[PDB]
């Protein structure tokens, strides 16, 4: 008898990562033709955002049945650890085998081997419920609709993780000047070479500085959490999903583009991310409060000391965003100052959120 | 007054990817230039090998000063949590400023920007502590040389599966048959396109079954382990380093051969990687037996009930890789199936270990 919780935390580790590996093509992909090669780009991108869309709901789907199998197996063993490398191989799989159905949906081969990938998963989780099953000692002591708030956590962080270093795992990658460009290009100087790569910098920067802050707005809620439902589980994964799509927006938004236009259309799509990542954990937040008392801690309840401070915290973000498409649409003209300053200010929002709180309710008091 | 559970976690998911950044360099790297362009090929590998060791040595040494800051620090709060996010920023940049230094050796930007990098990490550390000073109620109740064998669990958990999974988001990424070289150079046939992509899944199963037992020896391990020094971390973070390169040996491994020369010197490679990242976990265990007492559970002492079987469990793989070596060395005809049919069978050994313990010690027993 083994306690498993490592297991699963290196468990939510792998299925993480397997559920970002389609971001990569998507944030691999060409900035801008130059030459006007605009129309077969966006639409290879936009197959791209499908399938990583896609892909990421099933392994989450993957991950929910996993979870619901070793919330109905207690402890584990080594067979049961080895099992489990096994299912986590088996799922490994997924993605490759989806994007080549869809990439080839006319030969049947496609759709057999994503069945067969399928249907492994399937078998190595019957293997090990008929394991835990014969050996009563490893089940739950219940057995012998909520999720697990500690898988649900893991996987959030790792999924956060990884997109807050996409951009930096890149640059350190190929970004890195290489001598004969420097004193050839650059007429003899690494400064100038370095400036040069100073968007990609930037776009880390804020791309970093905002899926921390989104985790922070997380790791708040779930800290008062009692009981995560299911629903609250499709929308931390629709949340998740699209937090995914930041560092593509952060690089389309440092890129300089042509002319204004394409820098108002980038703001808004950058602005449209943000604000579907973050109105995700508002409604997460939201069909907790529906049942605070079976989902929530006291602090939070509607008139607990801390509620307000959690409205502000989650709702900090959508606020922006949509004040910032607001600009883009109405003003037009000093848009994206206004981004770039929100960019700035929403930390410093976040650090001092209590201030700014006190002095908020004060103001609805005394008028 | 916050728990810090979940923030070290992302703070060890975070600093385990960055400690790995430096090994997609090295498993990106040509295969074999196939024209004699043999110099210059292992000359850059063995530079990016270098450059790999010597990044995720500065990182764990940044890792481990986080540990301590915040085994003395003991709850969180909003600021420490910003701060800590602040800190991570830092550390991401450790990478990039270290390749820029031993890049451009004759220029001083780049060791100033590593030395800035640094004082800035030392800076928002010592931020952290005046703050938790300031508050006494954030530090540990002793406040107001062991590890902390959760963020070792964490940290070595995150490198084992980012070093399981790299081949696999490298053939997604890249492996995905075009239609047009399907029916073009293949003769109108996808399963010849995939057949032709076999090399590297057989070298990315490989991968994840090393990894995934090196993994299970770990922790079945550190499931006893009580108390962890700081020799036991030296020799983890060794363990770990030598775990990374598993993909590069198993590419070269699974790939074609000009000569069957090459072809053992590349599986007395991939037997020394395994060794060494087998030794490493061995001699971790070992110094824990020095002193059992104040380090391990009485189950795997000198005279206990699972001595044997961690023993076992520890020393398998590395018995296995020295046997395929002393293979390579003396026999040096049937090399190449001796490794196969040992990477085929380490994994049968562990599944029936106790039972082949067993039969070991009646051997032992009545002779
Ligand atoms: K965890
Ligand atoms: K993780
Ligand atoms: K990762
Ligand atoms: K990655
Ligand atoms: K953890
Ligand atoms: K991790
Ligand atoms: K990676």
């Amino acid at each position: 008898i083994q306690c498993s919780q490592r297991m699963l935390s290196f468990s939510d580790a792998l299925l993480s990562i397997i559920a970002t590996v389609m971001i990569l093509p998507v944030t691999h992909t060409e900035i801008s033709p130059e030459q006007q090669f605009d129309r077969s780009v966006q639409r290879l991108l936009a197959t791209r955002i499908a399938v990583y869309l896609m892909t990421f709901l099933i392994v989450t789907v993957a991950w929910a049945a996993h979870t619901r199998l070793f919330q109905v197996v207690g402890k584990t063993d080594d067979t049961l650890a080895l099992l489990n490398l096994a299912c986590m191989m088996t799922i490994t799989f997924l993605p490759y085998t989806f994007s080549l159905m869809v990439t080839f949906p006319d030969v049947p081969l496609g759709i057999f081997l994503f069945c067969v990938c399928v249907i492994a998963i399937g078998v190595v989780q019957a293997l090990i419920v008929g394991y835990a099953f014969h050996f009563p000692h490893l089940l739950s002591p219940q057995i012998q609709e909520p999720l697990s708030k500690e898988r649900v956590e893991a996987f959030s962080d790792g999924v956060y993780a990884i997109v807050a270093t996409l951009l930096i795992l890149d640059i350190c990658e190929d970004n890195v000047p290489d001598p004969k460009d420097v004193k050839e290009r650059f007429s003899g100087s690494l400064v100038a070479a370095l400036s040069a790569t100073g968007p990609r910098f930037l776009a880390y920067f804020g791309s970093f500085a905002t899926v921390g802050l989104l985790w922070f707005a997380h790791h708040s809620l779930f800290l008062h959490v009692r009981k995560a439902t299911r629903a609250m589980g499709l929308l931390n994964t629709l949340s998740l999903a699209f937090v995914g799509g930041l560092p593509l927006a952060y690089q389309q938004t440092s890129a300089f583009a042509r002319q204004p236009r394409d820098e108002l259309e980038r703001v808004r799509v950058s602005c449209t991310i943000i604000f579907l990542a973050s109105i995700f954990q508002l409604a997460m937040w939201t069909t907790a409060l529906l049942h605070q008392a079976e989902t929530l801690q006291p602090s939070v309840w509607f008139g607990g000391r801390e509620h307000v401070l959690m409205f502000a915290k989650l709702a900090l973000y959508p606020c922006a965003s949509l004040l910032a498409f607001a600009s883009t649409c109405l003003l037009s003209r000093f848009s994206v100052g206004i981004f770039h300053l929100m960019q700035i200010a929403v930390p410093c929002a976040f650090l001092l959120l209590r201030l700014l709180v006190g002095l908020a309710l004060a103001t609805l008091r005394v008028l």
